[PDB]
DNA sequence: AGGAGGGCGAGGGCGATGCCACCTACGGCAAGCTGACCCTGAAGTTCATCTGC
């Protein structure tokens, strides 16, 4: 029952229209965005943060579900199109090199192959 | 010598023993800090040791 409640419900706000995950997708809280047009080259770098007075990161957009990278290798997993600052431009703030820039070649893989796919 | 040393019954009868108004007035009754120090996690990887080849 602890957990046969939390399915009952969601059943009932995904049939009756709350904005809610459908099948492989999570409200994620992601802050900056990235604007691009139909061939590459960055436009603006958009933020929708601006809620409560502790700046969270940015809003709830209904993004696919992390798949639970958390390792050594933390590279390889990578996650769809939305992911983390060192994944995308190779750029780590407290992590360096090489460990970032493992995830930032893994993800282009997986664009890759998605756009393959 | 023999005496008799008071018989008697009244000793408070009357009423007030507090009249007032206060018994507090002031303003403080916290000021300063703590209220947590470390760990131990999900999840994948990684090294030297357990064992067979």
């Amino acid at each position: 029952m602890i957990l046969h409640a939390l399915t009952q419900y969601y059943q009932r706000k995904a049939e009756s229209d709350g904005g809610i995950a459908q099948e492989g997708f999570e409200n994620k809280e992601i802050p900056f965005i990235i604007v691009i047009d139909k061939q590459g080259n960055f436009i603006q770098l958009e933020d929708t943060r601006e809620l409560k007075v502790k700046k969270k990161v940015g809003r709830t957009f209904l993004v696919p579900k992390g798949l639970g990278r958390s390792g050594s290798k933390s590279y390889e997993v990578s996650n769809l199109l939305w992911d983390h600052y060192g994944y995308v431009l190779a750029y780590a703030g407290e992590k360096g090199q090489e460990q970032a820039d493992k995830q930032h070649a893994s993800f282009t893989a997986k664009v890759n192959e998605l756009k393959q796919a």
